[PDB]
């Protein structure tokens, strides 16, 4: 197997960027606080998006929440909820739809809401990245085998070059994590750790 | 595993709408002849999705081809291209962009040119699906694990209701291919047979 995507000439190493920014995929309640159905055990992986994100502000990087959130007239209109019809309890107002505290969300920090899995569709990211000279982003959140991988992909066909960590990547089963992340590493982003990111930022700011 | 699955509303069946639409993601040569790299055996899928194409045509319901195909200007402009290298290959005039002869292309079937994995992102395919009233995809083709998944996800994003058949889906290697799959039948769309799609596409027409 590894033979084979080498010769197909996977896995090549990304050359990053020098404008930075970070998103955080869908770190709100109902994907991180497990008294709902919804959720996965993200407390680690929350910790160490925080150290990043308060890094990232210091030295003047976009710092960017993604939240999934709908009003109730949406529910019979996407047929995503078909599907997955957990996620109709994503309703606007609720606590779910808030962002975990955890993440160390600030009050100037930009949300943007989405409907449906990947963080770029239909919604206004693509333009504050653009917007904001940004060539690359590191990508953190849950889950990663659902809207992580999502965005991943979304983010490097929209022309900017992807870093993921996988501290920072919570998910509810082990066996979907391990795919995406080998699936990322091969196709459409570097996997590597938080560690590697907090010196990568603090070098490409002086 | 699956009780945490069916907990936050994943694995329902989608209910399935009356104006279908078949969508071959890159079969192309550079995708299913073996002298390439990027290649990997498609054969019996190709066969099965021939079957599944020549009745829609024959039903008039929209059958559209998706291929992947680069200007040498657009090379070093797309960082998807630093990651997955072997895909530089893919050339405008090259063999490997021509839909593989195997699957009964007709000159009145649509090829929608592609520059990433999706067969949505940065495509006309939408438009064309909007167009024609679709409610229902068929998807199909290579790989399961890159731009068939994409595409999937794409697709339930866009409003359309996604049935993927095991049968057409060639992958260069076993674990992303099952990988994928749950994931679709999970959060995506319904994973069925060719046989399954065969008998719907007529119960439609009647």
């Amino acid at each position: 197997q590894k033979e084979v995507y080498d010769a197909a000439g996977f896995g090549n190493p990304v050359s990053r960027g020098v404008h930075p920014a970070i998103i955080v995929v869908d770190f709100s309640y109902g994907f991180t606080d497990l008294q709902y159905p919804t959720a996965s055990d993200a407390s680690l992986q929350m910790s160490r998006t925080k150290e990043i994100c308060d890094l990232a502000r210091a030295l003047e990087f976009p710092v960017i929440f993604t939240t999934i959130a709908y009003h109730p007239g949406e529910i019979p209109m996407l047929p995503w909820l078909e599907k997955s019809s957990g996620m109709a309890a994503l309703l606007y107002g609720s606590r779910l739809v808030e962002i975990d505290m955890a993440t160390g969300i600030q009050p100037n920090d930009v949300v943007v809401v989405k409907k449906g899995a990947s963080s770029f569709f239909g919604s206004t990211l693509s333009s504050l990245l653009a917007g904001t000279n940004t060539d690359t982003v590191v990508v953190t959140g849950a889950t990663t085998s659902g809207a992580v991988r999502a965005t991943v992909v979304d983010a490097v066909q929209s022309g900017f070059k992807v870093l993921v960590p996988a501290d920072c990547c919570a998910d509810r089963a082990k066996g979907p994590h391990e795919a995406s992340l080998y699936d990322i590493q091969q196709k459409y982003g570097d996997v590597t750790d938080s560690d590697d990111i907090l010196k990568w930022l603090r070098s490409v700011a002086g």
